[PDB]
């Protein structure tokens, strides 16, 4: 109990950091107290609570949290952070209405003493945020915006740093953005992590990663890039003799470590550790709920390779609608949650419970994952909610960086899944060793530059059907969206997409190659679109349902407009 405390509790100060702010930016209060607690982030223990209330009469009850400044730095190659000050307590508000709010502050420790501050008043004006992303009403394949524009995920994991830290960030998140890319994923376990909040204990959480959080969360609110944050991993319930990355041995729920588990079967039902996993719920929602740059909490990386003695389906069920039910009662702003699984086809029994807003697949193939990205997209429209592709690579042992330098694997699999239906990209592993090394970037460019001026939340997509291609000296496929507007398509050379050895199209390409027939009423506009470049190569206007295909080395997109 680092941070105990045994004193009358009282308020000693209260700064407030902006009196006058826009629609969905952060308002934060800093508490400065003292009070009778063994534990500060333990609820029961002391209970910081802002309670805000906008003109209209809606009430927020916002839980603060206990939080250490530090001052970051670069020791050679790792990052290290000093502390400053003592630590105190935070609240973080953010105002989906505009005009005035009320606030106040409450504060409850053990004794059952409440203290309170005096009422405040803050005004909130209009601002360009788009707020919180929520499943589209109009289709439920993807994400919208409060404000009613799509959200449509390009990106890549990006889940944790190099003992750099918050310094890889910097690096790794402005080259996505400048790159089209408004999304990424972090891990906030195991202990390992960078963001690793149950780093020692799991019954108080590391202020060093959750600063550091603070940081990435907000470089990416100022790059407009929104993330998906893991919770935990399968790792820590997984037995070293089991292999695949175990940590069980070294986790912090595990007895052996001070935890209250004895086997990681118990974590799904044991009650110390059910408590202690809300008071981390909690911790969350304080620290990090106001952002609008938190697409989704994610309760578990792949649940169901955590170890076979653990894996209950019943008490998984069970554990995940129950955390969902928690978590959205607590959650002010009620982001969107999730959970993943590592095999592709998922586990119905949770994928369909009405607490997850939306599922997920991971997929790590090497031979024909065209298809297989399809068959699971088409497959997982059972939910009736949206679906993440959320990983996605070869299955070569992590050698997809040997194999494939250019990242023709993930150039495939991005236009593959956007173009069949899925919520945005397919989202690639080895953001550090493949993707920034070798400089993958400009694949996601060139797709966002050909998806970003459609409204996908009302063309009323469906997967591409009733297609007839003509081509005499060549295999090439397609993967298709037919709307009420636009037809979009994604054509492949079948002998040439899975080799990964050439270099670059750098396509000069004039002959025609062959046609395909579309169930299509003309007159119709006809854009072809270099998928490497990311630039429109040709527009042609044409009074048949008959399309031309012109040359291309690997792959090519078109865009077709019904006029
Ligand atoms: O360096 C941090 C950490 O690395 C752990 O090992 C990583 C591997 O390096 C690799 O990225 C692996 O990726 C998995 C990941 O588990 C994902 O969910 C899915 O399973 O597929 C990808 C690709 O196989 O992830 C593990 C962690 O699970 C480990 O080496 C730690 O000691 C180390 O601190």
């Amino acid at each position: 109990s680092r941070y105990k405390d045994n004193r009358p509790l009282n308020i000693l100060g209260i700064d407030i950091s902006k009196m006058e702010l826009g629609r969905y930016n952060l308002f934060e209060v800093s508490i400065f107290l003292q009070g009778s607690y063994l534990n500060p982030f333990d609820p029961q223990e002391i209970d910081v609570e802002g309670i805000f209330e906008d003109q209209y009469g809606n009430q927020y009850r916002v839980p603060g949290f206990f939080y250490q400044e530090y001052k970051r730095e670069l020791k050679n190659d790792y990052e290290y952070l000093v502390p400053v000050g003592d630590p105190y307590f935070k609240i973080r508000f953010s105002p989906i209405n505009i005009g005035s709010y009320k606030f106040f502050i409450k504060v409850k420790d053990k004794t059952g003493r409440e203290v309170s501050s005096d009422k405040y008043t803050i005004y909130v004006k209009e601002s360009e945020k788009p707020g919180y992303i929520r499943v589209s009403e109009k289709n439920w394949r993807y994400f919208k915006f409060d404000n009613g524009r799509q959200f449509l995920p390009i990106g890549a994991n990006i889940c944790w740093a190099t003992s750099k830290g918050t310094y890889d960030y910097d690096v790794w998140l402005p080259k996505c953005a400048e790159n089209g890319g408004n999304y990424f994923r972090v891990w906030l376990g195991p202990s390992w992590a960078t963001f690793a909040l149950e780093r020692e204990s799991v019954k108080e959480y590391d202020l060093k990663n959750a600063w550091k959080l603070d940081y990435v969360l907000n470089l990416a609110e100022k790059l407009n890039m929104y993330i998906m944050f893991c919770f935990d991993s399968y790792n820590e319930l997984r037995y070293q003799k089991e292999g695949a990355y175990p940590y069980w041995e070294h986790t912090p729920h595990y007895e052996k470590n001070g935890g209250p588990l004895k086997e990681p079967k118990d974590f799904w039902t044991n009650n110390e550790m059910i408590k202690y996993y809300k008071n981390k719920l909690r911790y969350i929602v304080a620290r990090y709920g106001y952002s609008t740059n938190v697409f989704a909490w994610e309760f578990w990386n792949q649940v169901d390779i955590i170890s076979p003695t653990a894996f209950v389906i019943g008490e998984v069920k069970k554990w995940h609608e129950d955390m969902a039910k928690y978590l959205n009662s607590i959650d002010p702003w009620k982001h969107l949650i999730t959970t993943s699984f590592a095999f592709s086809p998922g586990k119905p029994e949770i994928d369909s419970i009405s607490g997850l807003n939306f599922v997920q697949t991971h997929i790590y193939k090497s031979n024909r994952y065209i298809d297989a990205l399809l068959s699971l997209i088409a497959y997982k429209e059972k939910y009736r909610k949206p679906h993440l592709v959320g990983e996605f690579g070869l299955d070569a042992g992590g050698n997809d960086l040997w194999v494939d330098p250019n990242g023709y694997v993930i150039h495939n699999a991005i236009w593959t899944t956007i173009l069949s239906g899925a919520s945005g990209t397919a989202m690639s592993w080895w953001w550090d060793n493949h993707i920034h090394p070798n400089n993958l970037y400009f694949h996601y460019r060139a797709l966002a530059d050909f998806v970003k001026d459609i409204n996908f939340l009302e063309e009323k997509f469906e997967r591409l059907t009733n297609y007839k291609f003509n081509v005499y000296n060549r295999e090439i496929k397609v993967i298709g969206l037919q709307g009420k507007k636009y037809i979009l398509l994604w054509l492949y050379n079948a002998k040439e997409a899975y080799q990964y050895k050439k270099d670059i199209p750098n396509m000069d390409s004039s002959k025609f190659l062959g046609s395909i027939e579309l169930l299509i009423k003309p007159p119709i506009k006809v854009i072809y679109y270099d998928t490497y470049r990311g630039e429109k190569i040709k527009e042609l206007d044409l009074d048949k349902n008959v399309i031309p295909i012109i040359e291309f080395e690997r792959d090519l997109a078109i865009k077709i407009e019904l006029l």
